[PDB]
């Protein structure tokens, strides 16, 4: 039994008290406030749709993923992280697909900073798309659930679909259960393959266990899941601790 396994047994035990207040205990998370707002009131410009836009540019910031060229979002959703490369220098288009429709975001559109380069597909189930070429593919599916077997399955058939859209480009693909040994192995094979390394955003919740697959690093995947199982571990120990807040990011307006 791994680290992540009591970690995932532990979290499953909390009442819904519990569990809210650790979800968000010692994590770092963005100011929604005049986001949500503006959404509300229709508002089409320099709000991101969602967290997302605030999650991938933590990882483009520090040079991990490095988007370019022809843009493919898996699993868009709203469409924050689609938005969030429309303004970005080297990306020359954006194309977006996600499931939508009951259980499921649909995108919002946009006139943010870029709009134009974007094209957002619904009803679009990834495990049925064909590959395409593309110079950066993002992929943020990964459905929590309180079976890690089933969290398993989930992330493996995630990492599965994925490889054959990597033909040497950029990439960051979420890896929703990363300890379980069977998603290892495979981790271990695509890294050899592929190259990146497995990263921890510290906007995500202490409720998931999610990492990140992006191209630009390396390191020990083992060390670096454990060192995540860890942590989580570390943040049942303590009385919840209020999540460090950063400000919101602000996509702007105009065509390009
Ligand atoms: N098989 C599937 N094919 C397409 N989209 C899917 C599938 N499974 C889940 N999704 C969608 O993937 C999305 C994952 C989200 N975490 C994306 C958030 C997005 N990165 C943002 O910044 O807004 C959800 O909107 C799901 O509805």
């Amino acid at each position: 039994e791994t680290l992540g396994e009591k970690w995932k047994k532990k979290l499953n035990q909390l009442s819904r008290k519990e569990f809210d207040l650790y979800k968000k205990s010692g994590i770092t998370e963005v100011d929604r406030t005049e986001a949500k707002e503006g959404l509300k009131r229709g508002e089409t410009t320099h709000h991101a749709v969602s967290r997302g836009s605030a999650k991938l540019q933590w990882f483009v910031e520090r040079n991990m993923v490095i988007p370019e060229g022809r843009v493919i979002d898996l699993g868009c959703g709203r469409g924050g992280w689609s938005y969030y490369c429309a303004g970005l220098k080297k990306v020359t288009e954006v194309r977006g697909y996600t499931k939508g429709g009951p259980g499921h975001e649909e995108p919002v559109p946009m006139s943010t900073y870029g709009w134009n380069i974007v094209k957002l597909m619904s009803g679009k189930d990834v495990f049925y798309l064909p590959p395409e070429k593309c110079d950066t593919l993002l992929c943020d599916i990964g459905e929590s659930s309180p079976s890690p077997t089933v969290e398993e399955s989930r992330t493996i058939r995630v990492l599965k679909m994925v490889e054959p859209w990597l033909k040497n480009n950029q990439f960051c693909i979420k890896v929703l259960n990363p300890y379980m040994p069977t998603v290892i192995e495979h981790l271990e094979r695509l890294q050899r393959k592929h190259g990146g390394m497995l990263v921890r955003n510290p906007l995500s919740r202490n409720s998931t266990h999610e990492m990140y697959w992006i191209s630009n690093g390396t390191g020990n995947i083992v060390s670096s899941v454990n060192m995540v199982s860890r942590l989580l571990l570390n943040r049942f120990t303590m009385t919840h601790r209020r999540p460090t807040i950063e400000k919101d990011v602000d996509l702007g307006a105009g065509t390009r």
